[PDB]
């Protein structure tokens, strides 16, 4: 798991995307959003990485005022699921509209927090998945 996290870090560096590891101490400190910690029952198959909004968008500064500068990529190997969690900087009324057709699930605990969920089979192509997330 540590090597998988490190190779994801190296791949993001090849994409020139800044990142930080949500280690065991980081998760235990409860500084991360609680809904992300939810479902992580001390399982080594769940990895959370904090990404910069500017870095993940390759310098798109027009989207900094809409989404928070920090996003969270949670990967579950047991579920083989990739979730990109983002937090709205301001409460937009467009959340009240139905966005179910865009495969965006809003966090019940945090209405300003939403996420994109996808299923992956090969980790080597995860970059494309990220772009897909980015596309959405």
């Amino acid at each position: 798991n540590r090597i998988i996290n490190h190779m994801l870090i190296d791949s993001l560096n090849q994409l020139e995307i800044r990142n930080k590891i949500c280690s065991s101490e980081m998760i235990n400190e409860q500084k991360l959003p609680q809904y992300i910690i939810q479902g992580s029952n001390t399982n080594d198959n769940i990895s959370i990485i904090t990404l910069e909004l500017e870095s993940f968008l390759e310098g798109s500064k027009a989207l900094n005022s809409i989404l928070e500068s920090s996003m969270f990529l949670r990967i579950d190997y047991s579920n083989s699921q990739i979730r990109l969690y983002a937090k709205f900087k301001r409460n937009t009324m467009m959340i009240q509209c139905q966005i179910d057709k865009l495969y965006i699930h809003f966090v019940q605990e945090e209405p300003l927090a939403f996420y994109l969920e996808e299923s992956f089979t090969n980790l080597g192509i995860i970059v494309q998945y990220l772009t897909k997330f980015r596309q959405k």
